[PDB]
């Protein structure tokens, strides 16, 4: 079955999502990346529209994975007596966005326009299929270099979406909103935008604005780095202590500073060829 359909290459990472190797469809020569999750480790189970037992990773990638090139794509899936191995695509050449801003220092404002309008429009498609990333970060984001076109990846903290509290979060701490640190509830959406200001700073900065709960409850933005006002603006928006003085996607989108983007083609020709 799998052993024969795919020729394992080299692992790629490892860490809490699990082990991820590099691979090749043999019937088409596809590249392909082998996700490996142990059965043990798996703690949000859900069911597909049959009603196979598998790990909710599965569940939200199928509600995602169609047209749109914005998300990684699940492929297909098989079930082992102690873990599930996950099928996904791989683009070559590729290179997360963590390791890409720690090479080449803060973005220019140009290119970080261009970057953060895709995970925008990812965002959007990940929620008008019913799921909630709840990781959204650097290291989550895989940039194609010659298409210029970045792909969210690791559904493994994700949750499906609904308009009622959250009470559970398993992401990352330095990315979660202030309402979850003091309260321990959150609404999907506004814990979103939280996560993509804490994102835009990074990519302009260079380096994440808050470390300590401390910063994250006081949410008061320091820049580091020359930053346009316009992008501060929109930062310090996103970042609003109250959940409800937040940014919709909408008008993230109509925000003066994200006006006339780049297309992923010309991204790629004037920064990343
Ligand atoms: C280096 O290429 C990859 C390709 C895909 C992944 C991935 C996708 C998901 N949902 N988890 N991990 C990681 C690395």
């Amino acid at each position: 079955p799998l052993e024969s359909q795919y020729q394992v290459g080299p692992l790629l990472g490892s860490g809490g999502f699990g082990s991820v190797y590099s691979g090749i469809r043999v019937s088409d020569n596809l590249p392909v990346a082998i996700k490996h999750v142990e059965k043990d480790r798996i703690s949000d189970w859900g069911e597909l529209p049959n009603g196979t037992r598998v790990p909710m990773e599965v569940v939200l990638l199928k509600k995602v994975s169609s047209g749109f090139s914005g998300v990684i794509r699940l492929l297909d899936w098989f079930e082992r007596p102690d873990s599930f191995v996950l099928i996904l695509e791989r683009p070559e050449p590729v290179q997360d966005l963590f390791d890409f801003i720690t090479e080449r220092g803060a973005l220019q404002e140009e290119l970080a326009r261009s970057f953060f309008w895709q995970v925008l429009e990812a965002v959007r498609h990940c929620h008008n299929c019913g799921v909630l990333h709840r990781d959204i970060k650097d290291e989550n984001i895989l940039i194609d270099l010659n298409r210029g076109e970045l792909k969210l990846i690791d559904f493994g903290s994700g949750a499906l979406l609904k308009d009622t509290v959250y009470t559970d979060f398993d992401g990352t701490r330095v990315y979660s909103p202030p309402e979850w640190i003091r309260y321990h509830r959150y609404h999907g959406r506004s814990a979103a935008v939280w996560s993509l200001g804490i994102l835009l700073y990074d990519m302009v900065c260079g380096d994440i604005p808050f470390e300590h709960d401390e910063e994250i409850i006081r949410g008061q933005v320091f820049f580091r780095q020359r930053v346009s006002s316009e992008c501060q603006h929109l930062i310090r928006w996103c970042l609003a202590l109250r959940p409800s003085d937040r940014p919709t996607f909408e008008e993230i989108q109509n925000h003066p500073w994200m006006q006339d983007v780049l297309l992923p083609q010309e991204t790629a020709e004037i920064h990343l060829h």
